[PDB]
């Protein structure tokens, strides 16, 4: 009894519990929630069978402070590594391919403006020189700043990661312009004339803005005051009438005229330019922990040394917790890839910020857990904590708005 270790002076599983019932109290609570309303636009947008298995990684996550807080039982030893190893899986797993996929789909959204600015623009495949007479290569791309024609050469090699000799690809290409996009998207944000146009319009839209900029210059985007105005108030067909007036227009009437049409649909037509797949993949990656588990059940069999110790040796936690580390490390990496995407309500910077934590709370757990004489504890809290900071930052701000916040929905 977790209480009479409280009445002897010591308040640690007591503590352990609560926070557990805390937590799937606060888990069966969100659940509920993306249930009743599993129609409304922000739990319909992102996927809702991920979450399920999300949500059901924490909930078991919270159910470890039972197995390591029970009655000695043999079976509950089996329960406890079973529990700390795939209660995480299931949800990095899960995490990664959500995370994966929505670095495929900005991954894809790069490729259209690359298409774009190659019909309109243009690209080189070896060095030449700009007007100004700096070394360039692809869409515009400098590469130094140095009269030495070794000096871009080198330059080149480090950027694209092989001997290029000069001489680069398409796709090669497309990767220096990922830059220069994203350098062009600084720029606009921190211009105040750029700025309030480029966060109204759409995906596509925005595309065509940035395509103005790579011609004219911010400074010069900026000149088309009223038509920019017109842009954001959603006003396409005047804002396309008033471009038409330009001496944009008048002055590269063949590029501007494929410009002006995108801004009019919306979509790609002025230029030549999956749900369960992602369950199996999930399943797949959950499945290796298991593995992982259930080898080290036959290597190590699990046996009783209100506290239950195990004879779970360091093997037996380390392998798994690496395999996490790698799921967790995948999440990251592809979180933080996309941490500026604004789809379902800016869902990705939450996804961002929980990698970030669950990465110093691993990383910190290392040295603590093994170098601690109160190993159960530790595991309890650090166990808790993880599942708490998932939830916290990820759902719990879906809930928020979904309760709270109606017609922003
Ligand atoms: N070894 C180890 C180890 C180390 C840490 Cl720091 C953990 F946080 C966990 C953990 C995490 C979860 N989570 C469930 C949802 C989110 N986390 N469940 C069970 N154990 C295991
Ligand atoms: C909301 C508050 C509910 C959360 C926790 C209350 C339940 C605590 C149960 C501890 C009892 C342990 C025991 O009986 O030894
Ligand atoms: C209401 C909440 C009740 C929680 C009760 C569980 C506490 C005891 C479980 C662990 C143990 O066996 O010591
Ligand atoms: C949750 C259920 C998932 C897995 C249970 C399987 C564990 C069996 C491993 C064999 C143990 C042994 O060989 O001693
Ligand atoms: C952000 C990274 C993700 C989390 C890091 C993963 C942590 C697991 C990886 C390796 C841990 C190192 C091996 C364990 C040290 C053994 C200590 C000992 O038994 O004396």
């Amino acid at each position: 009894s977790p209480v009479q270790y409280l009445r002897w002076g010591d308040p640690a599983p007591i503590a352990a519990v609560v926070f557990a019932c805390l937590g799937l109290l606060a888990t069966l609570f969100v659940t509920v929630v993306f249930i009743i309303y599993r129609d409304t636009p922000v739990v319909k947008s992102s996927s809702r069978e991920l979450c399920y298995i999300i949500l059901a990684g924490i909930c078991l996550g919270y159910l470890c402070t039972f197995c390591l807080i029970a009655k000695p039982k043999q079976i509950y030893c089996y329960l406890q590594r079973i529990g700390i190893g795939l209660s995480p899986a299931m949800s990095y797993s899960a995490l990664v391919t959500k995370t994966y996929r929505a670095a495929r789909i900005l991954a894809m959204s790069k490729k259209n403006i690359f298409e774009m600015l190659r019909i309109d623009e243009g690209l080189r495949l070896k060095i030449y020189k700009d007007t100004e007479g700096y070394y360039t290569i692809g869409i515009g791309h400098l590469l130094t700043k140095s009269p030495s024609l070794n000096a871009a050469k080198s330059e080149l090699d480090k950027a694209i990661g092989r001997n290029t000799n000069g001489v680069i690809t398409k796709d090669e290409a497309e990767k220096l312009f990922n830059q220069d996009v994203d350098a062009a998207v600084r720029g606009i944000l921190r211009n105040a004339k750029l700025k309030p146009v480029y966060d109204s319009l759409d995906a596509v839209r925005r595309a065509a803005l940035i395509n103005m900029v790579f011609q004219m210059g911010e400074t010069g985007v900026a000149g088309f005051t009223n038509s920019l105005r017109m842009l954001q108030q959603k006003r396409w067909d005047e804002a396309a009438v008033n471009l038409a007036k330009s001496r944009w227009y008048n002055q590269t009437p063949n590029r501007a005229k494929r410009v002006i049409t995108t801004f009019r649909t919306g979509t790609w037509d002025a230029y030549k330019i999956s749900a369960c797949a992602q369950l199996v993949i999930a399943f797949i990656l959950i499945c290796i922990q298991l593995g992982i588990i259930v080898a080290l059940f036959i290597m190590e069999p699990p046996d009783i040394m209100v506290y239950l110790i195990c004879n779970t040796t360091n093997l037996g936690v380390v392998a798994p917790l690496g395999y996490n580390g790698l799921l967790i490390l995948a999440c990251t990496f592809y979180a933080f890839k996309t941490r500026n995407v604004p789809a379902n309500f800016n869902e990705a910077k939450y996804i961002a910020f929980t990698m970030y934590t669950t990465c110093i709370i691993w990383l910190a757990f290392v040295p603590i857990y093994f170098g601690s004489n109160y190993k159960i504890i530790t595991m309890c809290f650090s166990v808790s904590l993880s599942a708490t900071v998932a939830l916290g930052c990820m759902f719990v701000p879906k809930v928020y708005i979904i309760l709270a916040k109606p017609e922003r929905n």
